[PDB]
């Protein structure tokens, strides 16, 4: 059963068992690199065990766990941070202890590198921050608790964004999200472009995965 059609036929399963969880806490990491810290990564940098860069081929910088913690075959889901772009080195520093944490649910992620921005208005003016998920049993199937673990993380950068009074920025048409995220958004690379569309849109809101981070 693919790691989709595991989570449409357990739906409201899963669901129920998210409920019934208690509140995930996620150390803080301290030592980490703050916005500038990070355009210093170049070919290679390590902090609190993620693999760092930003040597050239796109504009991001780019953050990988060196031990992973999901052992699936990734299936997709990912998810947008928008805010302001001048706000961008403010909101890191509000969100680096929760990405860099040992106890964080997402083995990589990235951030976009104001620096090496042309035209990208996409990412730049909004989506400046992009996280991977990925199933974490090794038969790529999603875990009950991992998917609240995963939906108890992004509502806490939700909050702490909130919290550091940043201001959302222009959300990605190629994304969805409900009413209450006024930060975050979701699409699944697999089954969907990054040419938004109300076609698009309305696909991507009946992806379980997305279900099971909103309902």
């Amino acid at each position: 059963p693919s790691t989709n059609k595991h989570l449409k036929n357990n739906f409201n399963s899963l669901h129920n068992q998210m409920r019934k969880m208690p509140v995930s806490h996620f150390k803080e990491a301290l030592d980490v690199p703050d916005y500038s810290g990070m355009r210093q990564s170049g070919f290679f940098a390590m902090s609190q065990g993620f693999q760092l860069n930003n040597h050239g081929y796109d504009v991001f910088i780019h953050a990988r766990r060196e031990s992973p913690q999901s052992q699936g075959k990734f299936a997709g889901d990912k998810f947008h941070i928008s805010v302001l772009r001048d706000m961008v080195p403010q909101a890191f520093q509000a969100l680096s202890g929760l990405l860099f944490s040992e106890d964080s649910p997402v083995d990589k992620w990235k951030v976009t590198d104001m620096e090496k921005v042309v035209q990208q208005a996409r990412v730049s003016l909004g989506a400046q921050f992009t996280l991977y998920i990925k199933p974490d049993q090794e038969n790529s199937q999603y875990s009950a608790s991992f998917l609240h673990k995963t939906r108890q993380f992004i509502e806490c950068l939700e909050s702490r964004l909130s919290e550091n009074g940043v201001i959302s920025g222009q959300c990605p048409e190629s994304d969805v999200h409900p009413e209450n995220w006024k930060y975050l958004s979701y699409r699944n690379e697999l089954r969907s472009g990054r040419d938004g569309g109300e076609m698009q849109r309305q696909a991507l809101r009946e992806e379980p995965f997305y279900r099971l981070m909103t309902e």
